[PDB]
């Protein structure tokens, strides 16, 4: 089996909150401006009032924290000028304040249980559905009769899925970023980060994660680095597991009230603090996060057109009615497809080049190991283990490779 490395355990790494995201919404939005992400953030915020004075509540070890208080009370005094302004503006470029130069810039670790419990959670479902019926997809031309059958049954299974909300969020932001890196460049901009989904009901929605602000960007390459302050509320406690939350200075900025099995229930508000960067290129594959969609659905259709080969007839409509196999070992059909996506979409929320090398070694020694395993190497080892050191997507799939080594 491989070894995994030894080492204080494997902290958040990804470019926004998964798991422990919290959303502000309005529901069918029609306001003076529904449409602009600035005016929503604002009729986001306004819907809350728990707000109260923020403190450090879990410090950045290595960064200023003062510096990190002083940025989000920023934040909530220029919106507040906004609210004061006789119109709303497009867009908000921040003072550049002291605090906010120093935050936008102006060795091993060991598999902590918190990035499986993330994938965990980018497979279930929520009560909204991210996308529209026919998002999949790029054709020129109508789709054939089979291919769309194909992508109506899948799409009925992910549409809601948790993972495909990751995919909307990343997109939005991914595209407000670098759209405000070529139209801002020399502006510390505030940028809402943004979704929007249709409940159960049919009522669109429009939420608010929290902001960025991005620093200086004259992104003359694709490689060239916008830095950035994230600020993304959340419900989740950073002092039950730390180590989660290593880069990160952690604040209460409110209370909310909820409900709950035990009734209404008052828990705090938090707020996670990063500086961050990111590129032209890496933007660019955050605006392509639909295709996690495409080639998901092909991972389908490809277990589809092998059974349809040996039955000589179509079963895409016996496959996921689920009715030779007796059975889906995740549990159901509608869980191989959001297994299967959230695969995909980890994929691209930790695209790293340790995760290129694993992938591409792993598989050599897994068409190895069951050619040995039903019939009856060293470098290679080595390889696949030097790309285990610190990532936790990575870490997580190589402790995967040895559930599998085992059976
Ligand atoms: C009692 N109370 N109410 C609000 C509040 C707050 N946040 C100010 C705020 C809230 C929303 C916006 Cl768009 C701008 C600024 N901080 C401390 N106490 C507070």
């Amino acid at each position: 089996p491989l070894r995994l490395p030894d080492g204080p355990p494997c902290s958040q790494r990804s470019k926004f909150l998964l798991m422990d995201a919290l959303k502000l919404s309005i529901e069918d939005p029609s306001h003076e401006g529904e449409g602009i992400p600035l005016y929503d953030a604002i009729k986001c915020m306004r819907t809350f009032f728990g707000w109260k004075e923020p403190n450090v509540v879990k410090p950045h070890e290595k960064g200023i924290n003062p510096n990190y208080l002083l940025s989000w009370k920023q934040v909530l005094a220029e919106l507040q000028d906004i609210e004061n302004e006789e119109k709303i503006p497009r867009t908000k470029n921040m003072k550049k304040t002291s605090q906010l130069k120093w935050a936008l810039g102006e060795e091993l670790r060991s598999l902590a249980s918190w990035i499986q419990n993330e994938f965990n959670k980018a497979c279930e479902l929520t009560d909204s559905s991210w996308i529209e019926l026919d998002e999949i997809g790029e054709d020129a031309a109508p789709i054939e009769h089979i291919a769309s059958m194909r992508r109506n049954y899948f799409t009925a299974e992910v549409s809601h899925c948790r993972a495909t909300e990751y995919i909307m969020k990343g997109v939005y932001i991914n595209t407000a970023l670098l759209n405000a890196s070529c139209a801002a460049m020399d502006d510390f901009q505030l940028i809402p980060m943004i979704s929007k989904c249709r409940t159960k009901e049919g009522r669109r929605k429009t939420n608010l994660y929290g902001f960025i602000i991005k620093g200086r960007s004259h992104l003359r390459n694709d490689t060239d680095v916008v830095n950035f302050v994230s600020m993304e509320f959340s419900l989740t406690d950073p002092r039950l597991e730390p180590h989660k939350w290593e880069k990160y200075c952690v604040l209460e900025v409110g209370d909310m009230l909820l409900r709950s099995a035990i009734g209404h229930v008052s828990r705090p508000m938090f707020l996670y603090v990063r500086t961050n960067g990111t590129s032209k290129i890496k933007m660019k594959w955050g605006m392509e996060m639909r295709r996690c969609l495409l080639q998901s659905l092909q991972q389908i259709e490809s277990m589809i057109e092998a059974e349809s080969s040996v039955k000589e007839k179509d079963m895409t409509k016996e496959f996921f009615e689920n009715k030779s196999p007796k059975g889906v070992e995740e549990g159901s059909i509608g869980k191989v497809c959001r297994t299967l996506l959230a695969k995909s979409v980890f994929n691209s929320l930790y695209a790293s080049p340790q995760l290129e090398g694993f992938s591409a070694e792993s598989r050599k020694l897994l068409l190895i190991v069951q050619a040995l395993r039903d019939n009856l190497l060293g470098g290679l080892y080595e390889a696949i283990e030097e790309c285990l050191i610190n990532d936790p997507w990575v870490l997580l799939n190589a402790s995967w490779f040895n559930s599998f080594l085992t059976h």
